């Protein structure tokens, strides 16, 4: 499959600063399970943002800077390298890459987060007509998790 994966607030903010605007562990944890033993690709903005690759998965960066070589990732440098790589794709971040990418995929698996954030980074608005709901999951909250927010996956009418 091709999916995006992402989390977007009421507004569809996603970025402040080239981070989270939100703590949410449940979210990341909901990331680590979706995505792992799988690849991802982000551009090289939130590449940067996390750091280095994250683990037990398959990690591609897009990027133009041919210089890039980063132990563990594999770069790319159009999008059209995405749709070349084997099995899961999830397209990882960031506003670009969505940007881009959310015409071409065949899912998305969204978190929405309940709450109001300022941000400098927005999720593509998207319509329910064109995106059919095969889940819904409220996500639980604790001390730890403590803004409400709902796991969608869509498929494309
Ligand atoms: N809420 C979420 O689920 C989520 C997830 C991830 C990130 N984010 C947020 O998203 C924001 C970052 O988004 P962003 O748009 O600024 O950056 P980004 O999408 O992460 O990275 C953009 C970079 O990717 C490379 N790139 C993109 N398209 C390309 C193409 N077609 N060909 C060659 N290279 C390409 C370019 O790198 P070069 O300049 O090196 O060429 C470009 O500057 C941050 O605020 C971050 O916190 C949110
Ligand atoms: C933009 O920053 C991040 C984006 C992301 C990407 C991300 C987060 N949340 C959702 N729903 N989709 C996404 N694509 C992550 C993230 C970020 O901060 C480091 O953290 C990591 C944890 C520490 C290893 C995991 C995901």
């Amino acid at each position: 499959t091709l999916s995006i994966l992402v989390a977007h607030d009421l507004q569809r903010v996603i970025g402040f600063e080239n981070q989270l605007p939100w703590h949410l562990p449940n979210d990341l944890k909901h990331v680590k399970k979706l995505s792992t033993g799988h690849t991802l690709v982000m551009g090289r903005k939130t590449f940067e943002s996390i750091g280095k690759p994250l683990p037990n998965r398959r990690n591609v960066v897009l990027t133009s800077d041919t210089s890039f070589n980063v132990e563990g990732v594999d770069v790319i440098h159009s999008i059209e390298d995405i749709y070349q790589l084997p099995g899961h794709v999830f397209i990882f971040g960031g506003q670009t890459l969505y940007e881009e990418m959310i015409d071409k995929v065949d899912d998305m698996y969204i978190t929405v987060i309940e709450g109001k954030f300022r941000g400098d980074t927005f999720f593509p608005p998207y319509t329910f007509e064109d995106w059919e709901v095969a889940s819904s999951v409220e996500g639980k909250l604790d001390e730890k998790n403590t803004i409400p927010h709902t796991f969608l996956h869509l498929i494309r009418k």
